[PDB]
């Protein structure tokens, strides 16, 4: 509720709670590790102990009202941190004309690119483990009243230790590609944790196919009509039977009947547990 778009004492104090000192951050301007509609994100060094980080500059501190709600929520609610959620490390106010927003560094980038890379060899166990990590991150987001709205493998990041973090690029909200949306979202534009559970099922399917495009047999214009006839994504070749049953539960047409993220954590933890060695 505090104003993040105009200078006021509440905004200044909230940002100070997450300040990174002027001698604590170094931006490696020649190492662009993120590019998109938002511009560039640079690799950096955070002095706490030397740690890798990712830095996005702003034109001024009042531009913080325009960044992801994962970052904005942490500053406002003071309690937002989970190993499987990509959130704020801090903000460096060293230059008034260039405040620096800093997040953790994820070496392997976006999960979809990682699993599509022909040089990488993640096993089925690794892929299912990435799915379990996403469900734990989402279970935490759901507990915080967050609705992701764009859950897909391209929005999940993978770090050097193989920790997956659910990332947000401006669409999450405290409470789109059509082939990831729940039926009731395609029909009524309503988004809840249950519509994220539907996107999660699609995410699992992306992991089991190593990033294949969903519904190769269905045009974008016909996806809703296809789902209305009870049709769903087919079981990928290396997907265990109980994992596909979990996927089908995620795509139940009645939102109330889909499992919660806590139950997904439990079911996927039991399947992942069978991958020994
Ligand atoms: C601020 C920020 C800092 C570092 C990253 C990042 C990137 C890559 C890596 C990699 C590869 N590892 N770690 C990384 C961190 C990102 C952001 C993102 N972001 C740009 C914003 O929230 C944002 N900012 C300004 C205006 C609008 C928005 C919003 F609408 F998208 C959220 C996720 C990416």
């Amino acid at each position: 509720h505090i104003d993040l778009s105009a200078l006021n004492p509440e905004l200044v104090q909230a940002v100070q709670h997450v300040v990174i000192g002027p001698s604590s951050l170094i931006v490696h301007f020649n190492e662009v590790i993120g590019r998109g509609h938002f511009g560039c994100v640079y690799h950096g060094t955070l002095l706490d102990k030397k740690i890798h980080c990712a830095v996005k500059s702003l034109n001024r501190i009042t531009d913080i009202g325009e960044v992801s709600q994962f970052l904005t929520e942490g500053i406002i609610m003071k309690d937002f941190s989970h190993p499987n959620v990509l959130s704020l490390l801090g903000i460096c106010l060293r230059s008034e004309g260039s405040p620096l927003v800093v997040l953790p560094y994820m070496k392997h980038g976006d999960l979809r690119n990682f699993i599509r890379n022909e040089t990488h060899n993640p096993t089925v166990k690794d892929l299912i483990g990435f799915g379990l990590q996403v469900a734990k991150g989402m279970k935490y987001l759901a507990s915080k009243k967050f609705v992701h709205r764009d859950l897909a493998a391209r929005n999940c990041m993978l770090d050097e230790k193989f920790t997956v973090k659910v990332a947000d690029f401006g669409l999450a909200r405290v409470m789109l590609p059509v082939k990831w949306m729940a039926l009731e979202s395609l029909q009524t534009q309503k988004f809840t944790t249950k519509s994220d559970v539907w996107s999660f099922g699609v995410l699992l399917w992306e992991l089991m196919t190593r990033g294949a495009p969903p519904y190769p047999d269905v045009n974008t214009f016909d996806i809703t009509v296809y789902l209305l006839q009870g049709r769903r994504l087919l079981q990928p070749e290396y997907c265990p039977d109980p994992l596909y049953e979990v996927m089908l539960k995620c795509w139940h047409p009645k939102a109330e009947m889909r499992p919660s993220f806590s139950e997904l954590v439990s079911r996927i933890s039991a399947i992942f547990s069978t991958f020994i060695g």
